[PDB]
DNA sequence: CATCTG
DNA sequence: CAGATG
C-alpha cells in the first residue's frame, strides 16, 4: 500500500502506456498483474530477483525494478514522457467521444491538439463533437450544491410525467460525496420488468420531458434503455451560467431496481464485501439480483427485493445508510 | 453492457 | 456486421 507504491506505479505507467500508444493488450497486461501482485506483498521489494520470485514476475519486470530500485528513475519512462505522439494519445483521449484508436489515428494525420480538433471538427462524429464543444465543463467536478438543485428538478419533472416512475440518483452524491463528476439516474416504473416486453415510451417520455424545459442540453446517445446526455442548471439571473454536465439516465426493470440501485451507489469496496458476505451467508449478489446458493456447486433462482431493506436481510446483515456505504 | 458508426 | 466508447 506504500511499501511497493513506485513500484506499482511506474508498472502502471508502463502498462498504460503499452495499451494506450503501443497496442500492446498483453505487454499491457503484464504489467497489471504484475502490480496487482507487487501490491499485495507484504515485504519491502529490495531487487528485482526478489520480485521475480513472485507470478506475473518475470524477466523484464524484474530488469525494470532494478534499474528504478537502482536508480530514481527509468530511462524508458523517461522516454515515454518526453514523446510527443505518446503525450498526444494521452491528450486526445481526454476527449468525450475520442478513446485510443481514435486517439492515434488523429495523430497520425497530425491532429493533436484542441485547436486541431476544432480546425477539423469535420473529421469528428457528434458525441466527438460535443466532447470537444464542452472539454473544459466535462472536466469540471459537480459540487453537491448543485447536484440537490438537479436532483430536485428531474425529480420533479419525472413525476409530473407519471406518478408511477421510480427515481433515484445514486452514485457517491448517494454516499454522501461533496463533488461528483456526473449525474447517474436509475429509472423504473411498475409497467416494467423482467418478463414484460419492453416499453420504450416508458424511457423516452422522460427524457423529452427534460429537454422540455431544457434541462437535457444533447443527446450523446439514446437508446431503449440507456441514455447517454448533457444537462444544465438554468443560468439564474444572467451573470452566471452553470457549465455543462454530463448526465445518465437508464430504465429499469422493476423488479430489478434496489440490487441496481445497491449495486450503482457503490463504493466498489462496499460492493465486494456486501457481496462476499452474501456468499457466506449462502448467497450471490449481482447489478440485477440475489440468488439462494445451491450446494451442488452453485445454483441459481431470484430471490425477490421490494427495497435496500430485502437485501441486507437476505444476508442478515446491518442495513447501512448510503453514507457509511464507503467501504 | 448498450449504443453508434461506417 | 466488427470494433469503438463510456
Ligand atoms: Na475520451
Ligand atoms: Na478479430
Ligand atoms: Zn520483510
Amino acid at each position: 500500500e506504500t511499501l511497493n507504491g513506485g513500484i506499482t506505479d511506474m508498472l502502471t505507467e508502463l502498462a498504460n502506456f503499452e495499451k494506450n500508444v503501443s497496442q500492446a493488450i498483453h505487454k499491457y497486461n503484464a504489467y497489471r498483474k504484475a502490480a496487482s501482485v507487487i501490491a499485495k506483498y507484504p515485504h519491502k521489494i529490495k531487487s528485482g530477483a526478489e520480485a521475480k520470485k513472485l507470478p506475473g514476475v518475470g524477466t523484464k519486470i524484474a530488469e525494470k525494478i532494478d534499474e528504478f530500485l537502482a536508480t530514481g528513475k527509468l530511462r524508458k519512462l523517461e522516454k515515454i514522457r518526453q514523446d510527443d505522439t505518446s503525450s498526444s494519445i494521452n491528450f486526445l483521449t481526454r476527449v468525450s467521444g475520442i478513446g485510443p484508436s481514435a486517439a492515434r489515428k488523429f495523430v497520425d494525420e497530425g491532429i493533436k491538439t484542441l485547436e486541431d480538433l476544432r480546425k477539423n471538427e469535420d473529421k469528428l462524429n457528434h458525441h466527438q463533437r460535443i466532447g470537444l464543444k464542452y472539454f473544459g465543463d466535462f472536466e469540471k467536478r459537480i459540487p453537491r450544491e448543485e447536484m440537490l438543485q438537479m436532483q430536485d428538478i428531474v425529480l420533479n419533472e419525472v413525476k409530473k410525467v407519471d406518478s408511477e416512475y421510480i427515481a433515484t440518483v445514486c452514485g457517491s452524491f448517494r454516499r454522501g460525496a461533496e463533488s461528483s463528476g456526473d449525474m447517474d439516474v436509475l429509472l423504473t416504473h411498475p409497467s416494467f420488468t423482467s418478463e414484460s416486453t419492453k416499453q420504450p415510451k416508458l424511457l423516452h417520455q422522460v427524457v423529452e420531458q427534460l429537454q422540455k424545459v431544457h434541462f437535457i442540453t444533447d443527446t450523446l446517445s439514446k437508446g431503449e434503455t440507456k441514455f447517454m446526455g448533457v444537462c444544465q442548471l438554468p443560468s439564474k439571473n444572467d451573470e452566471k451560467e452553470y457549465p455543462h454536465r454530463r448526465i445518465d439516465i437508464r430504465l429499469i426493470p422493476k423488479d430489478q431496481y434496489y440490487c441496481g440501485v445497491l449495486y450503482f451507489t457503490g463504493s466498489d469496496i462496499f460492493n465486494k464485501n456486501m457481496r462476499a458476505h452474501a456468499l457466506e451467508k449462502g448467497f450471490t449478489i449481482n447489478e440485477y439480483t440475489i440468488r439462494p446458493l445451491g450446494v451442488t456447486g452453485v445454483a441459481g433462482e431470484p430471490l425477490p427485493v421490494d427495497s435496500e431493506k430485502d437485501i441486507f436481510d437476505y444476508i442478515q446483515w446491518k442495513y447501512r445508510e448510503p453514507k457509511d456505504r464507503s467501504e
